[PDB]
């Protein structure tokens, strides 16, 4: 699809057998997710960095569907006030900036 | 341009007659930059919410050429730790999200 920035850009993902909801967003690195179970390994990693960091999970190679488009990438799991898509999966769905 | 997402999306703009470098960030609101000196009107906002807020000079109107498009929207001047163009002034550039 093509979605215009009037509206903060939420799409629809599936993720750990999960309907969900999460914000496509250009300034995050990374895809950051709260409220989903995986399965298979993680391991702890530190991100943010204001204000002392936040503790998440790391999952690698996690099957998501973003708005109907199946891909892998790396999701943290753990506290964020708000469901992100980072950079790293929207590289994936080949979601591009167009002006 | 149509710029993909591998790296992170930083774009020359030109704002109060200098030359300035900012991240389009669609996860963003508003649009936030640090030592700018605009001239004419602003009022105090209080942006963020974590930890406190932060609190910036609103200037409306502003003119400013994003990546060479001149555009005209709200600036908020301030601390951040990175520049930011926000989902505001990317609306104006007619930024869109296409995958």
């Amino acid at each position: 699809p093509q979605i215009t920035l009037w509206q903060r850009p939420i799409v629809t993902i599936k993720i750990g057998g999960q309907l969900k909801e999460a914000l496509l967003n250009t300034g995050a690195d990374d895809t950051v997710l709260e409220e989903v179970n995986l399965p298979g390994r993680w391991k702890p990693k530190l991100i943010g960095g204001i204000g002392g960091f936040v503790k998440v999970r790391q999952y690698d190679q996690v099957p998501i569907e973003i708005c109907g488009h199946k891909v892998i990438g790396t999701v943290l799991v753990g506290p964020t006030p708000t469901n992100v898509i980072g950079r790293n999966l929207m590289t994936q769905i080949g979601c591009t900036l167009n002006f």
